[PDB]
């Protein structure tokens, strides 16, 4: 059940006046692509303040990853889900190396060991964390660690399932898309096939549409390596498949995964959010 | 649980360019608002009918207005969900004079008989019809009589939660929006606040929502009877004012209710989908 919302003062939404004239802002399966002057976040941030929403937020830090932590957790301070409840949930092979971190109220950070080794976080997500996340949180964001949060991340992007739009691509044909393109794999699309390419760098959803896609992927993964064959981008051409096969009900722009060292920062992007550090 | 779509060949939706520019295609709480060109109908109607979607339609023809059902009725059969389950359920005080109607298959019609006499059709939805709705469809889908279908309404419609533009006041402003503007109503929204004005003619939704929406209207149209004060536009100033508080999760633009003798064909309607027959 969704109380009534307060009492607002905005500007109002001209039905003459589009948001952004310069990209599209919805794909064809009627879901929001969430671009920098589309949303307004006073809106948002009360519907999901008012369901007491608990945003869990995985990443792993395996060998010598753990030195990208302390970036990505002081940033994802400063600009991801400020206000409402996170829980971090940080896999690791070295406890020891996770850095004390200071939080904001109502967030915390849970540090899970996992054994020295794609596979393995498909795999942790739906496999072996499947109870304790139903339990926690409402929605989960999977990221990579080799980033760090330069803008607002928030509640714009939550909603069922949600891939983003690989920032190497998103003006790309299809055909040019670096799917998986062997019959002879799970992960196979063809070239007259494709809506967007996604990054496995960040996706999310409701925790039970990241474990249907999680281990969905994983699945796949597993009967490819029964038949000899590893997709051409592994983790990330499974989960394109698995998104051709079940649209996202949001896609995030570029604005969510950026490299701005390998693609500057072009007049299609307001703003850049969550970006890539070298490595 | 969604099953896997199946292969399809369509057009790659291409991001750097916008479906429609000459009107907002999105709320701002990342709500789509549904406009010609903005959805692939293919896609949709795989993904609803994978689920084997079940839509009831309600509409009420009370007195003089069981005249409109035999055009009402036959234009839906040619318009409405075609493909898709559908129940009609014709509210009448007339149930000899409700027209035999063909039907093609998967489709079916309900007469139920009302008391000779907006509260009613609100109370009638929530009240007396919740546990029929929730064991026969999935979406309820609430009209007016006097109305015709002249082209295609769809899956691309169905959502929680809907409302759709009033043809006469999308591009106004709010402060010429007639909500019901003394505060002693229920109903009341003052000149700052507002999104869209909604016309009380077309809504819908789960049964869920649609059972919440016309539940909350229908007590607080009894709260205002005992205060001794009935809203500007009745059922549709509450309405606005639900809609309002509880944001819907799509907006259907004008092409979904329009009155061609009133207003013409403007530029921005590539289609007439449900229209104003003279009364
Ligand atoms: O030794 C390692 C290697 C990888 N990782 C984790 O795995 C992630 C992915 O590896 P990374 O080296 O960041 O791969 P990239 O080349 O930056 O990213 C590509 O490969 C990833 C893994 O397949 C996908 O998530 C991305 O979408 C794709 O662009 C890292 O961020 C870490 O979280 C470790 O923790 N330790
Ligand atoms: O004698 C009547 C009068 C009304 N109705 C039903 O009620 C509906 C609404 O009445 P109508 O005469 O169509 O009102 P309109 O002036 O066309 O519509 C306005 O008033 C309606 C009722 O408040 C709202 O649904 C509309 O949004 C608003 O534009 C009709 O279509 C019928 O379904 C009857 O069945 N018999
Ligand atoms: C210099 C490297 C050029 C990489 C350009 C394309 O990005 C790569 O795309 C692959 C799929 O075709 C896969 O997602 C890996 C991805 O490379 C990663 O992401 C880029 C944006 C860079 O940050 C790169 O360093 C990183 O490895
Ligand atoms: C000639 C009548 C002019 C009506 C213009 C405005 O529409 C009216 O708007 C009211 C709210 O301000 C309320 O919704 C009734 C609505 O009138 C109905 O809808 C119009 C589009 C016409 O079809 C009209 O005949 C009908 O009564
Ligand atoms: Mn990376
Ligand atoms: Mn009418």
């Amino acid at each position: 059940f969704m109380v009534s919302l307060p009492r607002m003062v905005y500007p109002q939404p001209k039905v003459l006046t589009p948001c952004r004239k310069d990209v599209l802002v919805v794909t064809p399966w009627l879901a929001p692509i969430v671009w920098e002057g589309t949303f307004n976040i006073d809106i948002l941030n009360e519907q999901f303040r008012l369901q007491n929403t608990t945003i869990g937020l995985t990443v792993f830090a395996i060998k010598k990853y753990v030195a990208f932590l302390k970036l990505f957790l002081e940033t994802a301070e400063k600009h991801f889900m400020v206000g409402h409840r996170v829980h971090y949930y940080v896999f690791t092979d070295q406890p020891a190396a996770v850095p004390r971190v200071t939080l904001g109220t109502g967030r915390q950070l849970s540090v899970l060991e996992v054994g020295a080794y794609s596979m393995r976080r498909m795999e942790m997500i739906s496999d072996f964390c499947e109870r304790r996340f139903l339990s926690e949180v409402d929605y989960l964001v999977c990221v990579d660690v080799d980033m760090e949060f330069r803008d607002h991340v928030g509640v714009e992007i939550l909603t069922p399932l949600f891939g983003t739009l690989h920032p190497s691509f998103y003006g790309s044909s299809r055909e040019a898309f670096t799917y998986e393109r062997r019959p002879q794999s799970q992960a196979y699309i063809p070239k007259d096939e494709g809506d967007f390419y996604y990054m496995g760098a960040f996706f999310g959803g409701s925790v039970q549409e990241v474990q249907r896609l999680t281990r969905a992927c994983h699945q796949a993964m597993m009967v490819d390596q029964a038949n000899g064959i590893e997709a051409v981008w592994h983790d990330e051409s499974h989960l394109n498949k698995y998104l051709l096969r079940h649209k996202p009900t949001k896609v995030l722009s570029p604005e969510y995964l950026w490299d701005q060292q390998l693609l500057g920062w072009p007049a299609v992007l307001r703003k850049l959010r969550f970006t890539a550090v070298p490595k």
